[PDB]
């Protein structure tokens, strides 16, 4: 059967805010069934034609013919992983695919940012691995880089329970700081990248840095809006900041992950 | 005999404000002689360019090294002054490269970067004026942090004469203007200079300033990338392929606006100390 | 319905013979019909099972249901820009796709790679962009990056009519300019990198290259083992390099191409 | 006192014969006294090492600047001679500036880099020491072409004591050792060092090398990239994860080598002239 599979992604990056995004091996999975007279998608969040993915793809190709689907997804939902972004990038691949709309990912990323408001989680999530961008009025600018070869670990605690302007001075300050960040990243400087990524200028967070950053990882900061926290390391730190993460006795997951090089994927399993 | 050269640089790369810069083909070029009772430097730049020790260069050396012997000197200077193009930012750096000389102060790169940063204010002129070459920098009060890249360009400069005279952003707009510099910077490194450029264009954060639509017509419709105001102007810069430089510098003459039109290209050293007969 | 697209590929780009290849803009496209008694392929190089593309499926996948197929191409054959490579990879595609092996990026050069003999096209083919590999004792090793912008001109003429030993020194010199020519890529700096593709120690070339070069091309060296010649060049030059290629009154076409990005695709139109 | 210090580099990285070289944190340092009646170079460097003209220092000075006024000067250099680590190439870079100081040659890196490795022979020592950080570089009869990228790591050292005491190829094997150098230059500027430390362990173109697959497997069990002789040797350097460093010197010292087991950075800056008190 056609199933199509969308990665994870953490926006801002720090003060990469709104700009940068980058695609982690997590997944959101759809496996597509034969044709019917109504939508339904078997999961583990609405069931029918409300669901996320459905709205959108219909939002494309409004003459869709319905179908039953399957779908498995890795990504916990309101946790700053993009898994909204997710399911919009999956109804997109959808219609696609169904419709036979042949969209260039160019395309496709237009039209998930234009859905979302924002492109920092959606262009990577088509796209795959790291993309820096802007929204300046009218339309999305981006560029697509490698984000160097380093080791993720996502301490990903329980969802959430629950400025109008800003003196120059610090704007500027806010903005430079991003600038080094990425130069940075470019070099393969992942040192100098983390302590930018640190310096947030626009919970737990603390204590996970003090352990992570004390054995030697790059950096660790909120991915999207939060609560999960991503840790930046050496691949040999990987096992042992899992390890002693999972020490702290805080309520979370603590997951290995890589950086994703591919967006979002239609294949036959 | 004992040379300081130092090169021109442009700053505020974009909306890179305070934060991108890149070193230039024109000299500050110092020749150190022998000790005396105070300072002179021989020059004929003219302005109010002093020739003793209230000259920049000598002030900030001595603010690094006040005990030092004091020398004639001198000065050969192909930066205009109070042009946009790093001149008073090319004199800050050579004296810092005096006195870490005279006084044998032994001073890093890093810390000569740190210094000339604190006292301009910005580190987008003099960290370029230290490194060569095109550096991303940041000052965030305390310390500097800087990544120096390649620039991939020539570069065609309307140097016009000396001229002869923001409190807060709205969050959203300084998020955006943030996320233009990011994408310059990424385009940058792809080689994507068309890009580049395009973002470059945008202010968000002069005598010139009439006929800069018109150098960019002219300009982008032969193949150039942008043209843009060397940091706070007022010289405009035109940022073009190398293989377009020659005839973009005559066709750009065609338009006879008051300046000279220059060729300068990326010069890939910063600020060096040498001898030289 | 279903399709397959595939680039071109240049391998070699001079003194990374064996070793650096590079995916174009001109493509392979196959067209799925309905399922059959016997494989045919509508086309302008065998109408059936013959045909490359349906005996290397049918090498991964023997029991494949036979089809009709449509197929459009633009890589002219025998002439050093990855047609046989654009084939093979098709026929990969097939078989996945038809009985749904799901094979992995990775899995798909290995088996490209083994059929072929050789990495540098295949690899591109696949994975897109610019890749650099190794065949060492055994195993494939490659690593995939993102070539500079710039433009490319293919100086494509008619198909072709038809060592032992290397000194030490002249091999370590072959390696080393290889090596730079590498290293200046990934530097952005075309103008290093054109200088050391010129400088291959592994017909109308000399021509192209006085032309080219003399208006500020980066480099012109022989695509594969030729007879095209691909000219690397700033964008601005592009249209200026293919009127001044034309007017050489050799028999020839003169096109030009972008580095494509994104490897074989299998999309519905 | 004017003072001229260069770095030590490890050259023949991998299958980059000739080609990749690295500087590192060991260093010869010249510090240049009075001018004299004949050369003198103080030193306790122990070995053949000469105090006067024969130096190579001095003969590389006086090669570029015949006409030269002999000084005494004092030297120190923790780069082992003869152990692999560039002590030879260092000593000749240091001959470089002295002659370009003074004589007052103003040489170019560029122009330093093509003289070193003229005199060399090769320039995966001289480049490096010259240009700092990581070299990729061809010498091709007539001129020399290279690139410096930085290094993602941390060294460690086996120095053993200096040691007691192929025409062609077939072009199979030499189109497949070049093929390797290409993916481990590839894979060092993805930041994949395990990649590239697997192809920097190939050969394909001395006292340490019975006890190189043990020291392979301690190191690389505990997360470092790759063992290799450092250029011909004897040296072994270990390429490791920075955060590793301290850990993998202890580890690796419970071995009982007879070689000492020193920790290296990489050295990002080339050779300098410079004054110090």
């Amino acid at each position: 059967s056609l199933r199509i599979r969308v990665p994870a992604t953490t926006a801002n990056l720090g003060p990469g805010f709104d700009s940068c995004g980058l695609a982690l091996t997590l997944y959101l999975t759809l496996d597509i069934g034969a044709e019917a007279d109504s939508w339904y998608i078997e999961h583990n969040i609405p069931h029918d034609e409300t669901n996320v993915i459905i709205e959108t793809a219909l939002n494309l190709a409004p003459n869709l013919t319905p179908h039953h689907l399957v779908m498995t997804c890795d990504i916990p939902p309101a946790r700053g992983l993009g898994s909204s972004s997710a399911a919009v990038v999956a109804g997109i691949e959808l219609a696609n695919t169904l419709a036979e709309l042949n969209l260039s990912k160019e395309e496709k990323v237009r039209i998930a940012a234009e859905i979302e408001g924002h492109p920092d989680n959606v262009a990577p999530a088509v796209l795959g691995n790291w993309v820096v961008g802007a929204k300046l009025d009218g339309e999305d600018f981006y560029v697509r880089h490698l984000f160097p070869d380093c080791a993720l670990i996502a301490f990903i605690p329980k969802a959430e329970l629950l400025p109008d302007t800003l003196p120059f001075k610090e704007a500027v300050q806010a903005s430079s700081i991003a600038n080094v960040m990425i130069a940075a990243i470019l070099r393969n400087d992942m040192t100098l990248a983390g302590e930018m990524m640190e310096r947030d200028l626009w919970p737990h967070l603390a204590q996970i840095r003090d352990v992570a950053k004390n054995q030697g990882a790059y950096a660790a900061c909120l991915s999207g809006a939060g609560p999960t926290v991503l840790v930046f390391a050496p691949r040999n730190l990987a096992n042992k900041l899992q390890t002693s993460l999972q020490t702290l006795e805080i309520d979370a997951d603590v997951l290995l992950l890589d950086v994703e090089g591919s967006g979002a994927e239609v294949f036959r399993e």
